[PDB]
DNA sequence: CGCCGCGTCAGACTCGTAGGATTATAGCATACGTGAGGTGGGATGTCAAGGCCTTTTTTGCCTAAAATGTGATCTAGATCACATTTTA
């Protein structure tokens, strides 16, 4: 499963490298929120998978750009 | 053996001049801890009157005793117009 959705992570993880931080830490993060979405999936909900991993990895860079990236941290809500 | 290609590595010295950055990234719910706030409470620190001792300020006092007064009786100084008289 994970090797096959390498290519959605990826994919998502370059419309926001931007220059935020950097390329690779973003695919990774990807790749974490990939193996939550391949622990989590149902197949009994029948939808697609794309969907689901795109929240769950969303959700990982989303927040790993916001908690790292900076020398000074500044926390979710500001 | 002797190229050839690729790569590594230095490029003078002291002063001065200016301020200075930027993109876009979801959203709400749970639940937990830490910062700025209260709060009585030992405990410390202050400020105004009183009891131990010595010193200081009044102040007794203690007797040597030298000093302070009594006043009629004197005394050895002190004067002034005339008559010379001396000395530089």
């Amino acid at each position: 499963m994970v090797e096959a959705n390498l290519r959605l992570v990826i994919s998502i993880a370059k419309k926001y490298t931007n220059r935020g931080l950097q390329f690779l830490d973003l695919i990774q993060e990807g790749n974490i929120g990939l193996m939550k979405a391949v622990d989590k999936f149902e197949y009994r909900r029948g939808y697609k998978f794309s969907t689901y991993a795109t929240w769950w990895i969303r959700q990982a860079i989303t927040r790993s750009i916001a908690d790292q990236a900076r020398t000074i941290r500044i926390p979710v809500h500001m």
